[PDB]
């Protein structure tokens, strides 16, 4: 009845999906609600902020280097002076994809609030480097155009009248005035569809043979004269209208799917083909979880930008970075008011310590305890196929793809399946009966995520097992009563 | 020679202004850089991350307070989960604009990570009501399209040629096209000169602002049908999905929304019948001498944004307070709504509220000391300052053009856009003051210290602008401008 100002739908949603429980304290894999009692019931965290705790909710490591930076009286707000931090993280993140690409490429960093915001930094500097191309290109045309004038009036050669579809002083006007309507249209963002990133196109990840079609149709020609010793004609010459192509690496939102090698190369050919930039957005991976730093590296993806979020918070603050390659760089670009903060650099740079730690033994962990999680989800898959169609991602960045309940005998599940939500109703049987928290991704909601801390253990893991079956068990036996709450 | 990762030209470009200092520690309104012997030097700190300081670098209570939640095991992550403090946050939030303005007006709250974040909520929430408001209009169009077409075929009216430059069937699709190429058309959004948070508005000249917005006016079209004849009319399609204004503009020096602006964007809101967005991100919370710039200079916003000082000078946070009546619920990102930057905003929402809001009347009165203490210097260096603006302890001084400088040194830099940072160098090296500048020729000096900032310290401050402002008055480039 009382007074509401804030979350009034999101609480009454998440109730009657069985999610409406409050955390109370986090401490590793665990996080903990209070019951009617007042007592605290541990819940196994599978979703750790959708793959941010890579270290588990506040691991005591990140915890001490943050109470140590706060008493240390870290400058956390010095915009405008020399903070050598962001260089030193730049390093070791320059050594890092060196170490895991082959490649000897140098990227500057650009450090931001939040991925989108990484994203963003990377969309403005292509659109700057389209914008030389542009220049560079009218410039061309513009001494073409004069070169053809003087030589119509000097009657050295004669506009063939065929390319006139597309006097003399009026068709450069005419011509100026058509390349003028292109160089005001916007930019264009490649991107795949089941990503978003901060006047786009979202195009088949699925069917890449369909990719090379679909960005043929947006090629655009601006207008200029060829002279060719006797003769002047008006010819197409190739606008550059993609800014950029982006690619996540391991797409969240089409439950967890790692770029193909055959779309790997359908992405290298249409950025060597176009020539804008190819932006790797890791943002939303969570660095080592895919069992290396860069996925990029992983699955072999050649990236000239790379952004990260994910993990480098040490999940307790906020820091992306956009990494842009030293010889396209720009530096016309070079900040905001949060971004680039003391706290978070200091945070940075004790996730990195910890990750490369011990001749990369953390990426050895991550990459085991992902082959122990990967190969428990397809035991499961293979008992359960009525209801599991695929698993999905790579390292401790896993899935289950459900198959559709739209169909479904109980009118129960058949109106969730319907609405979008089963993932989020099979979640609350999970909590609910299991005391295990598992979120679901994809737009229907048709996956459940895996994306645990590298400290999981095979104890953990079977209880996810006992409780996927059970799970599974009551979606074959369409018991909407027991699945879906009233 | 080596290899450089990061910051090459900003580091190059500080160094060559008298910047290229690095804070080592920070506490109160002093940060401290290393001399050559390796002794810490305190810097008096104006800047304040451009006044995201309100109570200075690293008070103890938000260290304490982050400290006690971080040994508590506070859950940051916890994504579609029961999270009280957001509704905790709003409460105490709806509460100071209910008393700063009178009004009993409830916000719902929408948390991001940052101020960009909070307007751009702020955009798509405005633009979800204008297409709201075509929906409505479109379908009306359809009702009054029918109602002329069973009337013209009925013989009861006849279609009046005279509209006609803007048989029936016909007309009915090539008016249903001129209306599909306006409502696929982009949003409108009004800002002011001054800000970016699209089209930017003379806040100085606010006469000329209804012009402008009136020439923005687009028609659809529909069949009024009268009787015994039917007319094709144009109606009113709603272009701007939404207003925003800054109170304080720090990008035009600190200047404050004038009462003849503030009643400007009151009637372009009441008008067009979309939002007024009161963005106070880049204000910081009480700095003006109320917690609402917005309530201080009488904005009456259907929106409101913040996020400086929200982090208590360690964490980022931001929140969009949109009115519950409007509010569409369709709307309600991972690091959004976090346990650790949530515990902290309560934290510093209970200090500035603290003892019948006290911190307000001290901000007050350490703005009017600062202010004071600006003007008189003012007074005597009315050659090379113009102005003081701002309110509270949101203060800038406007620098005269130097771009006609007898001395090349200053001149050049007045001519790059440098000045406002060369004068800073000054201050830095002869005076161990930190300022920067504000707005786009750099031609402000910007003062947004902590509530706590000393007459002591106040005192230094108008020692070292004599000094700087005899040096510019002298035209001596030469101690102004590194070499």
């Amino acid at each position: 009845g009382e007074p509401v100002y804030a979350d009034a739908v999101l609480n009454g949603w998440l109730t009657s999906m069985g999610l409406g429980v409050e955390y109370v304290r986090a401490e590793g894999n665990t996080v903990y609600y209070l019951d009617d009692e007042g007592r605290e019931v541990p819940v196994l965290d599978h979703a750790c902020g959708f793959g941010s705790l890579i270290f588990g909710h506040n691991h005591p490591e990140i915890i001490a280097h943050a109470k140590a930076a706060l008493d240390a009286g870290t400058v956390v707000h010095a915009q405008l002076s020399r903070q050598p931090r962001a260089n030193q993280i730049s390093r070791i993140l320059n050594d890092i994809m060196r170490r895991e690409t082959g490649r000897d490429d140098r990227y500057n960093a650009i450090f931001a609030n939040s991925g989108a915001e990484a994203n963003e930094i990377c969309m403005k500097h292509a659109e700057l480097e389209r914008q030389e191309r542009i220049t560079a290109l009218f410039a061309e045309i513009d001494a073409e155009l004069d070169t053809a004038r003087e030589a119509l009036t000097t009657g050295t050669a004669t506009l063939d009248t065929a390319s006139l579809p597309l006097d003399v002083d009026g068709v450069i006007a005419d011509i100026h005035r058509h390349n003028d309507e292109r160089r005001a249209e916007r930019p264009l963002f490649l991107t795949l569809d089941g990503s978003f990133h901060g006047p786009a196109r979202f195009l088949p990840a699925d069917e890449p043979e369909l990719i090379g079609k679909i960005v043929e149709d947006e090629r655009r020609s601006v207008l200029t004269l060829s002279l060719d010793k006797d003769t002047v004609r008006v010819v197409e010459r190739d606008f550059p209208v993609v800014a950029a192509i982006f690619v996540e690496p391991v797409r969240g939102g089409s439950g967890m799917k790692t770029v193909t090698p055959e779309l790997a190369e359908e992405l290298h050919r249409l950025r060597d083909t176009l020539g804008c930039p190819l932006v790797v957005d890791e943002v939303q991976t969570g660095i080592g979880r895919t069992g290396a730093f860069f996925g990029s590296a992983l699955l072999g993806i050649r990236g000239d930008y790379y952004t990260l979020a994910k993990a480098i918070g040490g999940g307790i603050v906020k820091n992306s970075v956009a990494l842009i390659r030293q010889d396209r760089f720009l530096p016309a670009m070079e900040s905001s008011t949060f971004a680039k903060d003391g706290l978070s650099a200091s945070i940075a740079l004790k996730v990195l310590e910890m990750v490369e730690a011990d001749g990369g033994r953390v990426y050895q962990r991550v990459r085991e305890r992902g082959q122990r999680l990967e190969a428990m989800l397809e035991s499961v898959r293979a008992d359960h196929s009525d209801v599991v169609s695929a698993v999905w991602g790579t390292g401790l960045m896993l899935a289950l793809e459900l198959r559709d309940q739209s169909n479904a005998t109980s009118q129960a599940i058949r109106e969730k399946a319907a609405h979008g939500f089963l993932g989020y109703v099979l979640a609350g049987f999970l909590l609910r009966e299991h005391h295990i928290r598992v979120l679901p991704a994809g737009p229907r909601s048709g996956f459940l995520r895996f994306s645990p801390s590298l400290y999981i253990t095979d104890e953990e893991i079977d209880r996810t097992e006992t409780a996927l079956r059970s799970l599974f068990t009551a979606l074959r036996d369409q018991d909407g009563d027991r699945l879906v709450l009233s």
